[PDB]
Order: structure tokens, then C-alpha cells, then sequence
């Protein structure tokens, strides 16, 4: 499934593909050959895929003898890998290189790598998987903000203070529980229209936290849920930023089912759940208390 | 005051002089020879450049003969390309000549070639006063600031001509908002002077009406001060720039940074910017919004 | 478990895996080899797992014949030594050398390791791992302050003045002890959120130590407990600031749950509780009556 | 006054006198030659070295000759540097190589200094000078720690309630603010003597921070200070720490007034007001509600 | 037991082991092979045996032949045999020495060792583990002065005034016997912790010995105790200062549990109670009044 | 003044000269030469020369030629070792020339190699304001007297400001203390020197008040002369020192010994160097304690 860009010359076109054999199944690796689309530019579709693969697997070999003999790798490749690393980062963007295919002065130093590597590199992989960090579209950051504004700051509240107030009159929290609603799909106005849906077809009765004058300048934080047990739901409003984003993270000219595009949003829905899923076992005002559902309707 | 990363080649020198002449004085043009960090390895300090400089112009020229294209030197198209695809299209640029062959996916793009060096400097003034979407979210925030309070609030407000603040409906006759965006950001998030702020004026609690139809809708409770209600508040969301600002800018040390000064008031200078391009993009929030950037 | 970083010059691969067979089980053996993370500087990764590795078995032998002929050791492998040695110290990073490598001129002297040899090393390791030096870390140094400023002092005044002070009323202490529980793990914004949870799971009244006025300038100890027999619980709030150190130990650029992290807080709750049940057994005012409770919830 | 272990081949000598005529006569620049402590072996007086000197300016040069022919310095200079960098930083330590040193590859790649270079090295140290470093012996990290749970907690207390509990009396807090009374020099026993000292010097009464009956497991802060405005401050207790770290930093033998501690242990306490005056304007609660009287008495 | 540091050269590791052998049992016997310390400087470790091993049966054969031909001992060795000597004693510190071995210059006229040898060598060694002379640790001189003070100024007080002054009150001495306390094991902070635990635990009494104007310049002397048959206890406070010395003594870098320091400090115990049960039966005034409680909790 | 054992090789002996001179004139720098007392074996007057002497500085040479090397003399080397182990490696130093080849036990140690000379006299100044554990307790006595007593006492008077006599609770307003180091050594230990000078000034007993709450602690009965309380006191333990004298001196001889009065006024010396670095060491006994050694 993961998106892998690999990038490559034109000559080195059965390394590719053995690359691509090498970590078959679980990853649909996109070669630079199909990755261009028809009637645009060279650059534009090389960011544009920059801003789909979650990876990049560029491979430097022994081409373009250069002046300063030395072989050196690819102007093409060097670019796209400049380009991949500053979107994506070293974290996300690999390098394969040959025994001396002589890195660039500004990678010197630096571990690239050298079959049993392609292995090796899998693993990172996967390992960066299950890692969440700051990106164009700001799924990670958006997470952390609902979750250090929001969720933190409703279970910290309702753990201190025994109440939510529905309608100014108070009820009393003797269990605990919150659940994070994922929407499957993004609608284009946001998430106001699902979460208003989906509100009305269960009960979530609106309430908020308890404030006190003790402090004057706090926040309350209106919420829906269900001495009692207390359900409560949420569906993040922050997602709707997602889909404005990606407004500007693909500016597309026509109207209509995009693959491309539902995949993005659905890999950045399952970046915010991740990220969700680790700030919750991250505090024990949280831990154990918020529960997170993910691909909902 | 604009931090301007310019790269060239090590034998490439005095045309990186001329260069920074001819973009002036008002910005701050840092060359790569001053760039690369001690005890620090060259591509993490360039990386580190992209997260700190704005604008790119490197200069592409004839370097290293090849297999017989005169092409430049691979830092150079590799620095280009870093830059690219950390800041973008139209926040990095590159000079060069008249025949340097540049890669084939560069090829048919259009490339700066004294004057072109004037034409690049209203080339950056115009991106100066746009927003890209970037690394760390502070165009990202301040869209969901405006979409899902700004413009929700005064959506509300001109609707229903009423908030309600422990259950009285008090009336709204005249309705207008400030957003109050600090000079720094406080370490723990706005949380703290957001509290600061609101025990220092008389800023007092109030939800935006829910009409009873909207059963799966929230009200938005903020603070303000037939009545001409004083509005304003500070945007909640700034607390996530500073986590990201980590997530940014790692590092291990505790103390006044220079960098990390100009680049977190450089975030709040662009969601401002934001914010106050969408402000007149809007009806309901025109004229009744205003940006008082830099507050305390 | 614990992790050892052996560094070596890349033709000594077979001494390698040989003393990794030599002390095999119970420990991670961790070569330079798979040390090194990919687009990351040689430097950047060995100052990080000297963060990370808790001992360092770093061989030098017969390679690079130097000139002032005599055939020292490797540029490469002395650089670690000297780095290891220097963040870790003596007591934790340890020179294998072959029969005459020709140590360096400041490495005069002192008498460096020379397969018995191994036998000797993991015991010396062993007998390390029962004790708890300074580091970047402090845990060492916040459990020696909590115990020099807190447990100590609690347990002198309770052993003193016969009564600790809740709400200003002051209740008689016959029987006394307190139990140090030390959290599984830390949370990132530090220990309040566990405190104020665990503390409101249970009873543990809040209660301070009694002062007088006969020393004007003596603090009180709050604390929370259950002619009474008091059952005194405390959690370190000093371990905040290890998760804070941490932060500046090793500076993350993702979210998510890192392995490499989680063993080295773990490590250093290890630390805290091994130095707070040693200074227990030190004082006669402390032994007996306070325990220490590790890996709770 | 800013002490800086320069260290060099013992052929390498008029360099050493260049590069300490250039950093200036501002900061004491100590060579390596004066650096040997007599009866002890050179390992041991670097390492003490290291825990005294601030920063390092190692010379790598074309000592010795080698076999991968490499020109590479000698052996000691790199240890020496690494044990500093791992022992101080990698921005407290710094390495001024000639043209071609050919210097480790695990170096490689990395940024070395190349009488301009030598005062950019002394404008770095500038820089250096006013950031602050995890330390062996904890003086930011017990400033992070003193702030986060002591000033941080104490100034959000009272600005949320505005009022200090003292024998059950809520006493009105109109104005707060609070000072940070930072001993000149560190007492053997910790900083309780004088803190007992200093408190009956002044009317420096106890208080507490109000615990409000919701929050059940928290404590309030018992503090000295002195609707009212209050002139509140402290001694940070946290500092009798750092007496006992500086033994697990420098132990001897010997009973009397060293140099070298005095210097350590000032530069320590330096250090601890540094961070927690950068951490009060770090803040807007402790911003103008806070200051720092460094060296008081 | 009591460890026994045999130094000897390199080839001279047969005769090491067979006098290992030859005293056998109720010694600990370390020899310089395993008496050298990863990572330290030969001299350091040789000091540090120095203030380790209680005795020393230092080994020196005919090596070195030297030049002024004639076969002297080891420098080595006798570098050893010189430091032992000076720390420990001649008392304390032996020189086997072979048939002809060419002593120094220094040790002419003075008879050493020449397997019934080792027999004799070992009687000496009982008869002086039956000795307790001043040493860097005051244990010796601390028990003579805390006799000379406090057990026989009590004590002829006692026998000489028929009365104990507690509390102004005079109470009359029929039967008078103390006991001397020696805790089993000393804390950090000294013993006036174990005081007041062991004090309050029984109901100790406290009384001073009663002063008359006749002498304006005599001192009194508190203590605990229970026409009255008073069963005086004193913890000697004197052993806080062994508790410091012995941190001048073996200064250490790390925290834990030292098997070493724990030997060291049982032992100047030892020497403490021994020295103070035969200052008992010297007096006439203290002879079978006074015990000594060894080992105690 | 100060005595400092130079022990050489019967051969280098202008050298021993050369250094007497330059260590300078202020110092006394015994030789090896008149070191060995008449009908006294080598080894036994050396032992009663570490006794003796503070400070060392032998001299290893190139004097025996040897097999495994030309090292120094067995005798140098044994006496340096003597040195080291009765002394201290800071106040025992070797004057190794360029290739002496000392022991492997030494091997990689800073040996010293004019300004050598000077460089040592120096060291020996800053090892003359510090203070070792010593074969004789004077610095461990000083030790045991601040942190039993003196430490002690100042705590519990600024603790209580009140001190006990006879019952009457008598308070302290201003507090300090005064240490008497007598000038010479009671052969009795300093308890009949205390009863005089008791006697002579108005030096009342006066106890350390203790509340109820410690039932386990003992005051401190002292001399002294809301009122100003002139205290100060002999310290007691100086006897121990005595004692301790004779096992480390002892001689069938009675008399006016130089050896034994240079002795135990360097030990008074070092007790009250000591406990003058000590009360500055900390806060409740700074100002508030003054040392007037050798009073009568
Ligand atoms: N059920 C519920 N969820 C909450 C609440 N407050 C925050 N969240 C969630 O936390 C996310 C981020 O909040 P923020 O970072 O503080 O940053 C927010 C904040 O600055 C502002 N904002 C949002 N809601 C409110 C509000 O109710 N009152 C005020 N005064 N400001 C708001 O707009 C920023 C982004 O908002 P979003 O896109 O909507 O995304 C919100 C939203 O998904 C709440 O009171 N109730
Ligand atoms: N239950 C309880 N535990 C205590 C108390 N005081 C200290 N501890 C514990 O001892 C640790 C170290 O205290 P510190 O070294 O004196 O160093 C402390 C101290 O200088 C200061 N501080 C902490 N609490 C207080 C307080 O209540 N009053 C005042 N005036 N200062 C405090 O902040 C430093 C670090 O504090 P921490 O991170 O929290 O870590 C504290 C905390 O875990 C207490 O009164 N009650
Ligand atoms: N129960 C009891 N034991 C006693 C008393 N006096 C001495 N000792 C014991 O005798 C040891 C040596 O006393 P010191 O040589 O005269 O040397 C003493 C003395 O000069 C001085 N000192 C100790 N206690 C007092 C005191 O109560 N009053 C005065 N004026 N000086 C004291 O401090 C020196 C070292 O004291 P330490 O380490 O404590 O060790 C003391 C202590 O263990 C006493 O009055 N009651």
C-alpha cells in the first residue's frame, strides 16, 4: 500500500525494478517511469509526487564521469533526491548508492546506503511507519494541537473536577471515558456536516466543562457525550483544516473522484488517529480514558 | 531583516559579492561560505538553512565539464533541489548563465539568467506578502483559526445578533472581533498569557448562541468586553506552533536563540498575514475584524 | 537487556562477533556496524548511541602504523574511546587491546583490557551495574537531591517531632513508613497528571510535615498518606524533570513511540529507584522505614 | 576568566602561543603543556581537565604519518578531542585542522574550523556563552527542574487564586512577585543554613500555595515571603544538590579551599541563574513577576 | 578474611600462588595481578590497595640485575614495598626475600623473610591483627581520645562523686556500668542518627556527670543511661568522623553500595571496639564496668 | 621554615645542592646526607624523616644500569615509594631527568622533569594552605570538632538563640565564638591549660538548649563570657593529638625535643588551618567564629 517513489536513471532501469521485486507486496513502489504524467512539466510532476510518496528509494550509480575524473551520481537523480529529502526528510528519503559512486561534497559523511540492504532498509521503513512528524499538511501538528488543547485539556478538567456542565446546571463524573471519531472520509466543507450527522443520530447531548472564578481567563470546552458514565464523543473540527490544506497541497483543475487525493486524505486521517493513539498513552490524565475510532462510516 | 540563503560554488565567488549588492541592504543575504555550522556535517546545516532561510537563490553556472555538458557543480542543483521541495517553487529560485546545461527535469522551467538580479528582488517583495503552505503550520493554522472560529463567530453573531453568557442572551447591536497575537510565544503555549490578558482587562466569558434545530453543533465560548461588545481573544492555536517549532527546530540547548527568534516571530508574522488576507476575504468578517500582531 | 556498544575498525569484524558471543544473553550487544542511522553523520550516531549505550567494550588493535614506526591503534576507533570515555567515564567504557597496539601517549599507564579477558570485563560490568554514577542524565544526582531534601528529611522530622500536620490539626505518628513509588513511565508533561491520579485513587491525604517556631527559617513537607500508623506515599516530582533532560538528551524530530527512548527512561527510573534504595539502606533514620515501589502501573 | 583547555602535539607549540595571543587576555586559555598535574597519570589530569575547562580548542595538524600514506595528527590530539566532545558538546568543542589533516572519517563531512578562524572560534564561544548544555553535575537541569515545579507552579498558583495560605488565614495576594536568592557561594551542608540564616535576617514568614479542595492530589509549595503586595522570594533548595554532584564530579583527598572547585562551583551557580533568568522571560507568568539576585552574600 | 596484598614481578607468579597456598584460609589473599583496576593508573591502583589490603607480604627475587654485578630486586617491588611501608608499617608490611636478592642499600642490617617462613611470617601477622596502631583512618587515635575524654573521665567521675546530674537533680551511683555501643554500620551523616533511634528506642535517660565550683574550668559529660544501678549506653560520636575521613580516604566517583568501603569501615570498626576493650582493661577506674558492644543492629 | 626531605643518590650530589638553592632560603631543605641519625639504621631514621618532614622532592637519575635499562637507584625509588605511601602523592614529587626509565608502575605519571624547581617550590606553597588525612589526626580531629561541636553548638544557638545554665534559660541576642589553640601541648593533653584559662577570665558553663521533641541528643556544655555572649573554648580533642604523638614519635627520651616541638605545632598548625577553611565552609559558622591560635 505505502506509496515508494523510486528514482533512478534511465540506464539503471533493472535495478529498479529489482528494487521493486525486493520489497513486493505491502508497498505499492511507483517508479519515476510512471510517475510522470502527460503534458507536464518534468519538475512539476516530481514535486507532485513529492507530495504523494510517503518514501523515496532514489538510487545513485556510477554515471556522468564529472570534473573538479570522478564518477559521480546523477544531476537528475541528485536533484530528486534534494527535492524528496527536503519535503519528506532523511527520516522518509533514502539514498542507495553503489560501492563508490561518489556522493556529492554536501553528502559526505553521511551513511547511505550500500540485497540484504534493501532488507535492512524495509525495516527503517517500517520502523518510520509508526512515526509521526511535521509535514506540508499538517496532520501531525493538527494532532498535537487537538490533543494539547482539546483532549488534554477536557480530561485533566474533568479528572480535577468531578463535573460537566450541561445547560449551567452540573453532573457528576463517576467513569470517565472519551471517544476520538475519525470520519473515513473527509467532506469537502470540512467536518461540520458529519459531525452535526452524526451528533443527531445517537444522542450526544451537548455539554461543557466546569469553570471556576478561580481562574478567570480559562476556556471552556463544550463537547456531546452520553454520579454517572459518561460517553463522551468527539469528532475533531480540526480535520476540516486537513481538507483545506490539501486544497493547497494538490491544486487540482477538475472536479471528481481523485484516487490520488483520496489517498492522501486518508493517509493523513491515519497520521492524526497515530498520533492520537500516542499522545493518549503518553499522559495518565489520558491513558486508558480515550479511546480513538478510526475509519468511521 | 529578510534571511536569504544564497549557495553557489566554492570557486564561485564574486558573483555571490554582486549578488548580494545588488539585492540591497534591507535584507539579510547569509551566503553558504557563513552558513555551514561547526562541528556540524554539511547536509544537516543546510537542511537546517532551508528551516531557517526564506528565500533561495542559488547560482547555477559552468562548473564541472561532464559526459561534454558544461554542467554545475552537484552541491549546487542538489542545494536547489533541497530548497525546492522544503520551501517551494516561488521561495527558491536559481541563477544561471547563459549555457549551463542544467538537468533535464529542470529543462523547458523557466530560470533567472544586474537586472535579473532587481527583477529576482520584486520577484521575492511579491512572495514576501503571499502564504505557502508550510513545514511547521502557521498558514495551516491560521486557515482553521478563520474557517472553524473567526469566521464561525462572527458568522453566529450577525446571525443570531446575541450571545449568551450563563444563560443570559445578551443582545449584540454592534459586533466586531480582535485577535490578539503575542509578540512572543509563551513556552507552555498562549495558555499562560492568555490568562495574563484576560485578568488584566475586564474580559469576561460568553458562548455563541445554539438554536435548538442544530442539535450536532457547538457554540464557541470565548471572551469579550443592544450593546457594542468590545470582542477579541487570542488565538488558542499559536500553542501548537510552539510544539511544532520543536519538531522544527530540535535542539539541546536551553537559552535565547537567535535563529529560533526570528523564525517563531516569522510564524506569527505569517499567520497574521494570513489571517488578515482572509478577513478581507470574507463579508462577515470585514471591517469587523482587526490584527493587533505584536501585543506585550 | 543492557545495551553495549562495541566499536571496531571494519577488518576487525570477526574479534566483533566474537566477544559478542563471549558475553552473549542478558545483555544487547550493539556493534558500530548497524550503530550508524541512515542519512545521519558517523558523528551524529556515535555521540548518539553514546546516549544510548549504557557500557562501550571499544577494540583497538594492530591497524594504521603511524609514524613519529609502531603500530597503533585506529584514528576511528581511538576517536570513540575517547568520546565514550569521556560522556560515559572510565568506570563504564572499557579499551580491549591485542597484545602491543601501541596505545596512545595519554593512554600511558593505566592498565587496559588485554577470551578470560572478557570473563574479567563482564564481571567488572556486572559489579558497574550496581552502581550509580553523575551523567547528563541526573538521575543519579535528582535522586540523591530527593532523598538529601525530601526522604531524609521527612523521615528525620517525623523521627524528631512525634506529628505530622493536616489541615493545621496535628496527628500523632506511633508506627512510620513511606513508600517511593516510581511510575512505569513518564509521562511528557512529567509526573503531576500520574500524581494527582494515583493520589485520588486512593485515599492519601495530604498532610505536611510539623514545623516550629523555634527555627524561623525551616520549610514544611507536604506529602500524602493513609497514636496512627501512617502509610506515607510519595511519586518523585524530580522525575518531571528527567523527562524534560530528556528532551534536551535526545532531541526527536517525530512523534511516536520510540524503543530507543523508552529504555533509556526506564534506564533512568532504574537509576533513581537503585540510588534511592541504596541512600535508604544508608541512614539509620531511613532504613527500614521507607520502601521504594519500581515499575508501578 | 572564562577557562579553555587549548591542547596540542607536544611539537606543535608556537601555534598553541598564536591561538591563545588571539582568543585575547580576556579569557585564561590553558595549554595542555601546564595542564599535567604533577604524580598523576595524563588520562586522569584530562579527564579533570575536562570537568574544569569550559570549552576546547584542540589544533589538528600533520603530525604523524600513517597507513590506511595519510598525514593525520597524532593519535592523542584526536583522543583528546573526543573525550571532550563527549565529555563537554559538540558546540564546547572545537578542532582547528590545517588544509589537509586527513582527519578520522568518522569526522568526515563534519565542520571544522580551518587569526580569523581564531576569532571566529571566540565569537562562538560568545554565542556558547550565554546558552546552557545538560551538564554532568545538573545545574540546568536542576534550573528546569526548580522552574517547572517550584516558580512555574508558584506564579500560576498565585496569579489563578490571587491569595496564600499562611495558619489557615487566606491572606489577598494584590501584587505578586517573587525573587530568586542565589548564595555566592554553595554551603558544605547544602543551602539550608543559609537559607535558615537569610530567613531570620528578614521577616521572611512561611506561606503556602491555596490547594483548592478539587485538585485532591496535588501539594501547595510551603515558601518564605515577605489584598497586599508581596515581596516574595527564595533560595532555590535544589542548590545543596549540586554540592553533593560536585564530589561525584571532583573528588579529592583534601581538606581546604581549592581553586578549581571554587571556580567550578561559582561557574555552576552561574549557570543555574542563567537558565532560570532565560526561563522567566521564557514565560509570561514569571515574566516581571520574577527576578534572579545572583551571588547574594 | 583480611586481605593480604602479595606484590611480585611478572615471572614471578608461581611463588605468588604457592604462598597463596601456604596461607590458606581466614585471609583474603588479593594479589597485584587482580589488584589492578580497569582504566587506572597503575600507581592509583597500588595507593588504593595501599588503603585496602591490610597487610602486605611483598615477594622479591633475583631480577634486575643492576650495576654499581649484583642481583637486586625489582624495581617494580620495590617501589611497592617501599609505598606499603610507608602507609602501613613494618608492623604491617613484610618482604619475602630469597636466599640472595641484593636488598637496597636502605635495607641493610634489617632482617627479612628468607615455607616454615611463611609459617612464622603468618604468626607475626596474628600478632599484629592483635595490634591496633595510628593510620590514615583515626580509628586507633580516635578510641584513644574518646577514652582519655569521655569513658575515663566518666568513669572516674562516676567512681570518684557518687552522683549523676540529670535535669539539675542529683541521682546516686551504688552500681555503675556503661556500655559502648559500636553500630554495625555507619551512616554518611555520622551516628547521631543511629543516636537518636537507639537513644529513643530504650528509655535512655539523659544525665550529665556532676561538676563542683571547686575546679571553675572541668567540663561536663552527657550521656544516656537507665542509691541507683545505672546501665550507662553511649554511642561513641567520634565514629562520625571516621565516616568522613574514610570519604577523604577513598574518595568516589559513583554512588552504590562499595564492597570495598564497606571492608574498610567494619574493619576500622574493629579497630575502634579493639582499641577501646583494652584501654578497658588498663584502668583500674573502667576495668569491668565498662563493655564494649560490637556489631550492633 | 618549612622542612622538606631531599634524598638523592651518594653520586648526584651537586644536583642536591643546585635544587637546596634554588627551592630559596625561606624553607629548610634537610639532605639525605645528615638525615641518618647516629647508632639508627637507614630505613628507621627515613621512616622518623617521613615522620618529620612535610614535603618531598627526590631526585631519580640515570645511576644503574640494568636488563629488562637505566634506571635509577633502588634506594631512590624505595625511599620515594616510602614517601608516597607515609606522605601523599601531592606531597611527595620526583625529579625525573630526560631518560630515566622508572618503574612500569610509574609508567604514563607526571613526574617533573631551574624552572622546574620553581615550579615545584610553588606547588609546595599551594600544598602548604591544604590539608591531607594524616598518619596523626590533625585534620581528621578538626574535622570531628566542627561537624561534633562547633557546627553543632552554632546550629543550635541560631536554632534556639538561647543557651541553658543552671536551668535559667539565659537568650542569646548576639552570637560568636572564639577557638583557643594553645601555643604548646600539655604533656596532660590541653585539660589543665582549659581549667587555667577557665579560671583566669569569667568563663561560665553554659548548655546548648534541647527541646523535648529529640529525646535522643545531648547538649554541649561550654565556657562562655538577650545579651552578647563572648563564647569560646579549648578544644578538647588536642589531647588525643598528644597521645597520638607518641605513636607516631615514640622516643625513651625526656627533653626538649626540636623534632617533636616542630611536630606538634605543625599539627596545631594544620588543626587550625583547618577548622579556619572549615568555618568558612559554611554559612552558620562564618563571621560567627574566629580562630586565635597559639594564645600563651
Ligand atoms: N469539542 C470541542 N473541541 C475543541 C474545543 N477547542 C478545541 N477543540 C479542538 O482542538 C482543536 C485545536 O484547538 P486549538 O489548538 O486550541 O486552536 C483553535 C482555537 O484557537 C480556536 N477555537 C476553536 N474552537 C474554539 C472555541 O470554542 N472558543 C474559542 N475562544 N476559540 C476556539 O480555533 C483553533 C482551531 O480550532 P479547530 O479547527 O476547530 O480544532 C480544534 C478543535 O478540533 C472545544 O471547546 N470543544
Ligand atoms: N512531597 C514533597 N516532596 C518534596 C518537597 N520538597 C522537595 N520534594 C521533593 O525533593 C525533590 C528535590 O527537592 P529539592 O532538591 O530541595 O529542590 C526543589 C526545591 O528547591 C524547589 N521546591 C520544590 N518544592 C518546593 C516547596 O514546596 N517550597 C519551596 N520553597 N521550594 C520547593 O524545587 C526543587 C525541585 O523540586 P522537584 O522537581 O519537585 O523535586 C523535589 C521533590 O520531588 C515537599 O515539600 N513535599
Ligand atoms: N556522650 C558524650 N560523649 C563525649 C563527650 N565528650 C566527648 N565525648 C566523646 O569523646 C570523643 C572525643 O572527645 P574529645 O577528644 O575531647 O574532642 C571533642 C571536643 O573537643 C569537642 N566536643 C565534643 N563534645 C563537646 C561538648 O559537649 N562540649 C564542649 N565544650 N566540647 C565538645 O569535639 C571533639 C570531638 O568530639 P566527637 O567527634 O563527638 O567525639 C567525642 C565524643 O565521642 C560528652 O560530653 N558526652
Amino acid at each position: 500500500k505505502k506509496r515508494i517513489f523510486i528514482g533512478s536513471s534511465s540506464e539503471q532501469l533493472t535495478i529498479l525494478n529489482e528494487i521493486v521485486d525486493l520489497l513486493g507486496d505491502d508497498v505499492e513502489c511507483i517508479p519515476w517511469t510512471d510517475a510522470f504524467a502527460l503534458n507536464k512539466s518534468g519538475l512539476d510532476s516530481l514535486i507532485k509526487q513529492t507530495r504523494l510518496a510517503d518514501y523515496s528509494i532514489l538510487i545513485a550509480t556510477k554515471d556522468d564521469l564529472t570534473k573538479q575524473s570522478l564518477t559521480k551520481p546523477r544531476d537528475n537523480v541528485v536533484f530528486e533526491f534534494g527535492l524528496f529529502l527536503g519535503a519528506a526528510g532523511p527520516e522518509k528519503c533514502y539514498l542507495i548508492a553503489e560501492e563508490d559512486t561518489d556522493l556529492p561534497t554536501d553528502l559526505d559523511g553521511i551513511t547511505v546506503a550500500k540485497d540484504k540492504i534493501v532488507e535492512s532498509i524495509r525495516t527503517h521503513l517500517v520502523k518510520i511507519a509508526e512515526m509521526s512528524q511535521l509535514g506540508l499538511l499538517p496532520s501531525t501538528a493538527l494532532a498535537i494541537g487537538y490533543y494539547n488543547s482539546f483532549i488534554k485539556r477536557v480530561c485533566e478538567e474533568i479528572h480535577g473536577s468531578e463535573c460537566v456542565e450541561l445547560e449551567g446546571k452540573k453532573i457528576k463524573v463517576k467513569s470517565f471515558r472519551v471517544d476520538v471519531v475519525i470520519p473515513e472520509t473527509l467532506d469537502d466543507n470540512g467536518v461540520g456536516n458529519f459531525t452535526t450527522l452524526y451528533n443527531k443520530r445517537y444522542g450526544l447531548s451537548k455539554a461543557t466543562t466546569c469553570t471556576n472564578p478561580a481562574l478567570l481567563g480559562t476556556r471552556g470546552f463544550p463537547f456531546h457525550f452520553k454520579p454517572v458514565d459518561i460517553h463522551l464523543l468527539d469528532i475533531p473540527s480540526t480535520l476540516s483544516t486537513i481538507v483545506e490544506s490539501l486544497k493547497l497541497y494538490l491544486p487540482s483543475n477538475q472536479v471528481g473522484q481523485d484516487f490520488d487525493m483520496d489517498y492522501l486524505e486518508m493517509r493523513e486521517l491515519e497520521n492524526f488517529a497515530k498520533v492520537l493513539k500516542y499522545l493518549i498513552g503518553r499522559n495518565a490524565a489520558t491513558k486508558g480514558y480515550v479511546n480513538v475510532l478510526t475509519n468511521v462510516k
